[PDB]
């Protein structure tokens, strides 16, 4: 029979105990309610299942090899043309790209522990954002998955204008108002976002990093 194999987001997979004739294991999965079955020539949970809703949508899960990332994909019902979008990062959280239109945009949000992020997909990039006052945080995801953040404010005062640097090394977003640092962002690779301040001069970190968890507090950060 099979083994239960536990996928990113709290799913699962059942992948056969040993191989068939053809060396490939079978794969079965419930996704939303739609049980799915594929094969695959690993034995660790990974490959591809499909199936069909009751509306004739081709669904298709797709498990990476290291069980990292699913994609779970609809198509309408001759599958050429894909609908929705969801990835489940090896954290757990999501994306999920819908109203997927001819030039691969559509709407995205990004489902974290505690908020979600709303925004846009394009055939680049995704790019989810947060406004607040003058100031609009981008969280731009490559096709990839490569996070990058930049920061934009039109408030016209350098005494309060926000402005940002990205650093890709560090994944981390500096904040500066009125020639000082005021604040490290930080992306983590779990997908969340701590903050830590610097101190009134702008030239060292202060306290310690603090877990964002929820929207309000991504919205003080840039107040």
């Amino acid at each position: 029979n099979s083994v239960s194999v536990d996928l990113p987001g709290s799913m699962k997979v059942l992948v056969s105990k040993s191989s068939n004739a053809d060396g490939k294991y079978d794969l079965i999965a419930t996704v939303d309610a739609l049980e799915l079955s594929g094969t695959s020539d690993k034995n660790n949970g990974s490959g591809v299942l499909e199936g069909v809703k009751a509306d004739a949508s081709k669904v298709k899960l797709t498990i990476s090899d290291d069980l990292g990332q699913t994609t779970l994909e609809v198509f309408k019902s001759d599958g050429s043309t894909l609908v929705s979008k969801k990835v489940t990062r090896a954290d757990g959280t999501r994306l999920e790209y819908t109203g997927i239109k001819s030039d691969g945009s559509g709407k995205a949000k990004e489902v974290l522990k505690g908020y979600v992020l709303e925004g846009t997909l394009t055939a680049e990039k995704t790019t989810l954002v947060v406004k607040e006052g003058t100031v609009t945080l981008s969280k731009n995801i490559s096709k990839s998955g490569e996070v990058s953040v930049e920061l934009n404010d039109t408030d016209s005062s350098a005494a309060t204008k926000k402005t940002a640097a990205w650093n890709s090394g560090t994944s981390t977003l500096t904040i500066t108002v009125n020639s000082k640092k005021t604040k490290d962002l930080v992306f983590t690779s779990s997908n969340t976002i701590t903050v830590q301040q610097y101190d009134s001069n702008g030239t060292s970190l202060e306290g310690s990093a603090v877990e964002i968890t929820k929207l309000d507090e991504i919205k003080n950060a840039l107040k």
